[PDB]
């Protein structure tokens, strides 16, 4: 249908790379003598000239930019990130892909008001994967995400590095953070506020830039795809501009939770909100060509309901040079890793139904705000469980996120007989897309930390009104590991604290080296992540 946003100059601005986010300092952990990387992130308003010939867009972002700066963390280095609210509305930060303790996982009610800051303690012990950090605050997630509180967080393993995949952030390892927005005549953002069905957007962005180009060498690139959009699901394919309907093959090498067991040979990638897929594309056969990254129309080929616009079939262009600077020495092994799949269970699955109760998006007819009713499951830590995620509806689709766990997609049924399980769903994931009339069974090990945790739809419109609920990953009082201070997300010890702008800019009081050191050494003594130690 006709584009509503003004006419944009297609493929004329080059793809931005979020900078890598540098720690302020490191703090000796008294427990193990190791260095904890400490960072400061300032959430603040800024403007961006999106449309060269028009007004500015008002955004609010991690360190005054969208996407946020990219985190790059080796497995086994604990990080502490002080997320500092200097904006107009509260925040709650969720590290999506992290088995963070309940109080460091971005619980929607665990907010930071402006003039406050919260310290998040992350383990960084999981399998190498593309994580992303984003706002999760009660009822205001859609707008906080859309206005630009989302950035990448790369968990790296030297073992993954010995597979010799195309490498180097900004070089042959490219973040591909997709968003779908709408602009006014004056080129500001159209707000998602008061939207209750879906906010599709008619302007496609990669890393915050509408319809970019990148100049590439005719060799393999590692592409880290993330759908950071509010509501748009995609069917990605690449075509030579000479033949825009001819889909070029590529390999999926990883899903949400990290590497597949084997690359999945693919020509069409389904990706919905909050899904991460890592692709290797070989430009070597296309020396001298423009490859266009495109999106499947017909609401992702009849899997979705998304409205398509004049230009939502276009993502960005790759202008392929005649030659490499030096040889491409990277490969893609047939065997990437042994995926730590959960031990299969025969226990009867739980059922969660994603639908409507009048004007409200619900799970089992419950809204997240209905505190009484929203804790839908108690799972003993260690348990493997199958959840059957049900979309009975033809008029909505629901990418379901479970916090804490990595899961195996066991099965997909479709009431429009459209598809089953996809080859790139062969590994471990933390989001799975319920297309039209789709039921999906996932299997997860609810481990290793006890806590109250969220699960929900990642269509941020639906999440906010109000398709979210909670599970309790439970232990008996004799469990120890200080479980009593890490099970309740709203525990006083880990709550936001106020600060003054002058303290923050001068690196004094609470931001002295000394205070930051004392505060993080105190946190470390509680040993939040000990039970994972292997
Ligand atoms: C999520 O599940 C956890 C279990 O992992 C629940 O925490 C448990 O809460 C009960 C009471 O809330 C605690 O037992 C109590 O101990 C004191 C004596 O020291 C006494 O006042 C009570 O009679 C009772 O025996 C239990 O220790 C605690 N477990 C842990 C490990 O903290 C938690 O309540 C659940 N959250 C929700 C929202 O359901
Ligand atoms: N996006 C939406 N927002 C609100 N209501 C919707 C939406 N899409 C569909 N509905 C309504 O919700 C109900 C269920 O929609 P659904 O897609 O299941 O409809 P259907 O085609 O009639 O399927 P069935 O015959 O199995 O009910 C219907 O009353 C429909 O009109
Ligand atoms: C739970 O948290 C407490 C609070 O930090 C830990 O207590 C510390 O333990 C170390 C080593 O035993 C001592 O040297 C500290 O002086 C303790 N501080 C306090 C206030 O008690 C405790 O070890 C943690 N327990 C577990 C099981 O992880
Ligand atoms: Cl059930
Ligand atoms: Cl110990
Ligand atoms: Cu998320
Ligand atoms: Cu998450
Ligand atoms: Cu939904
Ligand atoms: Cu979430």
């Amino acid at each position: 249908v006709a584009q509503i946003s003004p006419q944009y100059p297609m493929f004329t601005v080059p793809l931005p790379i979020p900078p890598v986010k540098q720690p302020r300092l490191t703090v000796t952990n008294p427990v193990n003598g190791q260095e904890i990387w400490y960072y400061e992130v300032e959430i603040k308003p800024f403007t961006h000239q999106v449309y060269p010939d028009l007004g500015s867009a008002d955004l609010v972002g991690y360190d005054g930019m969208s996407p946020g700066p990219t985190f790059q963390v080796p497995r086994g280095v604990e990080t502490v990130v002080r997320f500092i609210n200097n904006a107009e509305a509260p925040n709650s930060v969720h590290l999506h892909g992290s088995f963070s303790r309940a109080a460091f996982d971005g619980w929607a009610e665990d907010i930071t008001e402006p003039g406050s800051f919260k310290d998040y303690y992350y383990p960084n012990r999981q399998s190498a994967r593309t994580l992303w950090y984003h706002d999760h605050a009660m009822h205001i997630t859609a707008e906080n995400a859309y206005r630009g509180q989302a950035g990448l967080y790369m968990l790296t393993d030297p073992a993954e590095d010995a597979l010799n995949l195309p490498s180097g952030y900004g070089e042959f390892d490219i973040p591909m953070i997709l968003t779908s927005k709408q602009y006014t005549a004056n080129g500001n953002l159209v707000t998602t506020n008061g939207e209750l069905n879906s906010f599709w957007g008619d302007v496609i962005h990669v890393n915050g830039q509408p319809w970019p180009f990148k100049n590439v060498e005719p060799r393999k690139y590692r592409f880290r795809f993330l759908d950071a959009a509010v509501s748009r699901s995609f069917g990605l394919y690449f075509a030579d501009t000479d033949a825009i309907d001819t889909r070029l093959p590529f390999k999926v090498i990883a899903s949400d939770s990290g590497l597949l067991e084997h690359p999945a040979d693919t020509s069409l990638l389904y990706i919905s909100m909050a899904e991460r897929y890592e692709v290797v594309f070989d430009f070597s056969d296309y020396a001298g060509k423009t490859i266009e990254l495109r999106n499947l129309g017909g609401s992702i080929g009849g899997i979705g309901t998304d409205t398509d616009y004049d230009n939502t079939d276009k993502v960005m262009r790759f202008v392929v040079a005649d030659d490499t600077t030096q040889p491409d020495t990277s490969v893609v092994p047939a065997n990437l890793r042994d995926v730590p799949f959960p031990s299969p269970t025969t226990n009867t699955p739980r059922q969660f139904r994603f639908g409507r109760t009048g004007p409200t998006w619900t799970i089992n007819g419950v809204a997240f705000a209905d505190v009484q009713n929203r804790l839908l499951a108690n799972v003993p830590v260690g348990t493997v469980e199958r959840w059957e995620l049900i979309n009975a509806g033809n008029g909505w689709t629901h990418p379901i996120h479970i916090h804490l766990v990595d899961f195996k997609v066991i099965s997909r049924t479709s009431g429009n007989n459209a598809r089953t399980v996809m080859p790139y769903e062969s590994g471990l994931k933390d989001v799975v897309w319920l297309g039209r009339r789709e039921t999906v069974v996932v299997e997860a090990h609810y481990a290793p930390f006890p806590g109250v945790y969220m699960f929900h739809c990642h269509n941020l419109i639906h999440e906010d009104h109000d398709m979210m609920a909670a599970f309790n990953a439970t232990v008996l009082p004799d469990y120890g590991y200080n479980a009593t201070v890490f099970v309740d997300p709203m525990e006083e010890l880990w709550q936001a604290r106020p600060y003054e702008l002058g303290e923050f800019q001068a690196q004094s009081g609470q931001f002295s080296v000394q205070a930051v050191t004392e505060r993080i050494q105190t946190m470390a003594e509680y040993r939040p992540y000990a039970a994972a130690d292997e």
